[PDB]
């Protein structure tokens, strides 16, 4: 290092002292990713993993943080001999990047639960020799910064992380694993994934971080959870304040998911004088439209969740229709299973529960119910249209008869006289999927023909012998 100027704020005795440290680092030429991740992991450990002895805030003494920092930098500098990997042009080589990745990978415990909480930070790596998937990628970038490799940066999709490096920052390399039971492609480019138009690689519209965005990533990576039923209020407040610091300095401009995280925190505990959660969700969507060709799913899912929690059924349906309008221009590939799981839960659990409560409230006399609004029926239909269009030309199918039962049920929550008011043109809606085009006639009849719907959604050829 640490440099004298980095040590002057220690000891850190409060959340605000941690915010001051981040402010100071973010004001430097290069914020120190290693320092910052160790501090966050230290504080998270003593606020979320082990709170024994806690009276206010775990004091971060310079002696403790400097020793962790020395362990990390000694481990990396000792194992990576830069003289074996000459750098032309102030840029790194694939071989060097792969070496840094191997060094991190080879340091990890042979066997542990990869999906647990609080194994994201360099604190976890040094004290537990444990990292989660994206934590390995972050640790590679931190190590490269420690080594003076200014061109190596974190690349992020909505379910994976890797690195960019090299001339013009144009090279990509895998540095960590993805999912469970996938074969690792460490060392390789991400071009085959981009070319196949999978969600995992976002058609190439993934985030290419600068150092400031990498700070934002580690802040998003804070995990306030103590257990299933309990969050650390101290860690929530710290994450919230750090995200505001980043927001004010301009560093969330290109980070849709961080804006959604901040909005969720503001919903929980609003900060006086700040934009409402809805404003922030909309800024996340604007960020994705501006910088990422509107190819991201999570900006709309964050918005839909907020409306769902607040029982704004119309607005929740509209936001989920929007999620599907993004997904329809992807191919569903092996390794996209996480987004399949989220669409499945929305279609087959969340929407049914929302419409079930809506139906009870309609029986109880509600006015302006989404169930009496044809535009809400149109959103439900656009949702299914997008999922069906996603499935077209994909190497793996999406829909099956499990989805059909819930579709029939959800359609049935709207009376015939409401469904009839939607105009399906080749309230007005156009279908992109051949499945929904063929279902059009079925969608307005007073009694929904359940078996014909099922056949059209699953493209089931035949009916029972017997
Ligand atoms: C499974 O998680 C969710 C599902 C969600 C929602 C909102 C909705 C809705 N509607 N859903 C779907 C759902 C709702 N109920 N049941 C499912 C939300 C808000 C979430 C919460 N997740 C939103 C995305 C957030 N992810 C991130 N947030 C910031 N940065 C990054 S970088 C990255 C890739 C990497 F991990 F590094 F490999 C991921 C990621 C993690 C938390």
């Amino acid at each position: 290092g640490l440099k004298a100027a980095q040590k002057t704020l220690f000891p850190l005795r409060s959340i605000d002292d941690v915010v001051r440290l981040f402010a100071a680092e973010l004001g430097r030429e290069e914020p120190d990713l290693v320092l910052l991740s160790l501090v966050l992991g230290f504080v998270e450990h003593f606020l979320a993993v082990n709170r024994v002895g806690l009276t206010y805030f775990p004091v971060a003494d310079l002696s403790i943080i400097a020793a962790l920092y020395a362990r990390f930098t000694a481990q990396i500098r000792g194992a990576v001999d830069l003289s074996l990997y000459p750098r032309e042009g102030g840029v790194s080589s694939r071989e060097l990047v792969k070496k840094v990745s191997d060094v991190i990978w080879n340091s990890l415990s042979r066997s542990y639960f990869k999906d647990r909480a609080h194994i994201q930070s360099l604190f976890s790596f040094i004290t537990g020799t444990k990292l989660d998937s994206s934590g390995v990628a972050f640790a590679v970038v931190g190590a490269c910064q420690a080594l003076g490799l200014r061109d190596v940066h974190l690349a992020l999709s909505e379910d994976h992380a890797w690195v960019v490096f090299g001339p013009n920052g144009e090279q990509t390399a895998e540095v960590t694993w993805h999912g469970k039971g996938n074969e690792d492609r460490r060392g390789q480019t991400v071009n085959a994934g981009v070319a196949e138009r999978s969600w995992l690689y976002l058609k190439g519209s993934y985030m290419r971080c600068d150092r400031k965005m990498e700070v934002a990533f580690m802040v998003c990576a804070i995990n306030p959870s103590i257990d299933l039923h309990t969050d650390s209020l101290e860690l929530l407040q710290l994450q919230q304040k750090l995200l505001w610091l980043l927001y004010d300095l301009g560093h969330l401009e290109r980070y849709p998911m961080a804006l959604g995280n901040l909005a969720d925190l503001e919903e929980l505990e609003p900060t006086p004088g700040r934009p409402d959660p809805l404003t922030l969700y909309h800024k996340g969507i604007a960020s994705a439209k501006t910088y990422y060709r509107d190819e991201h799913i999570y900006p709309y899912m964050y918005l839909a969740g907020y409306h769902c929690r607040n029982r704004n059924v119309r607005e929740a349906l509209q936001a989920w229709a929007d999620t599907a309008t993004v997904i329809q221009d992807y191919n569903y590939c092996r390794e996209d299973e996480e987004i399949y799981k989220e669409f499945f839960e929305v279609a087959n659990d969340v929407i049914p529960n929302l419409l079930k409560e809506a139906a009870s409230l309609l029986e109880a006399g509600s006015q302006g119910s989404a169930l009496q609004d044809p535009e809400c029926f149109a959103h439900l239909l656009r949702f299914y249209d997008g999922i069906c269009k996603w499935e077209e030309g994909s190497p793996t199918p999406v829909l099956h008869v499990g989805w059909a039962t819930f579709l029939v049920q959800s359609l049935g929550r709207f009376e015939g006289q409401v469904r009839q008011k939607v105009r399906i043109v080749s309230p007005v809606l156009t279908f992109q999927s051949e499945k929904m085009k063929g279902m059009k006639e079925l969608l307005v009849a007073t009694k929904i023909n359940s078996s014909a719907i099922k056949l059209q959604l699953t493209a089931q050829s035949q009916v029972q012998m017997k």
